[PDB]
């Protein structure tokens, strides 16, 4: 926890670290995403992925955004057998 | 959004689509990273990447920002033609 040698580099890292934590701490996304129908979690997710690939949209650094989203849905269902 | 039937599912997907695209529009963030001293930009990145692996910690949703930033920073500097 307590450590500081490159206060200028640590400062940039601090701002980015908060964005990552806030991304996961975004209660609005947690509830909206938590509302994904429980009788077909794979179908609702297949629609998001299918529409993204169907329109030919593939921006950079967005595929990884899908990895956390896909990671959260599979783990959420894996922790609630 | 040409063609639709489950506007509730498409709207949820739209939120995820807007988070990735809207972030790409955050010019302020781009300016902060663009301030990395020209003296070998990989040096300031090595400081953050080294610390992330140095303590053995890996918070969920941090790697996404590291791949999005590391991948976006290397291609940006590699696109010098």
């Amino acid at each position: 926890g307590p450590g500081s040698m490159d206060a200028s580099t640590k400062k940039l890292s601090e701002s980015l670290k908060r964005i990552g934590d806030e991304l996961d701490s975004n209660m609005e996304l947690q509830r909206m995403i938590a509302a994904v129908d429980t009788d077909s979690p794979r179908e609702v997710f297949f629609r998001v992925a299918a529409d993204m690939f169907s329109d030919g949209n593939f921006n950079w650094g967005r595929v990884v955004a899908l990895f956390y989203f896909a990671s959260k849905l599979v783990l959420k269902a894996l922790s609630t057998k």
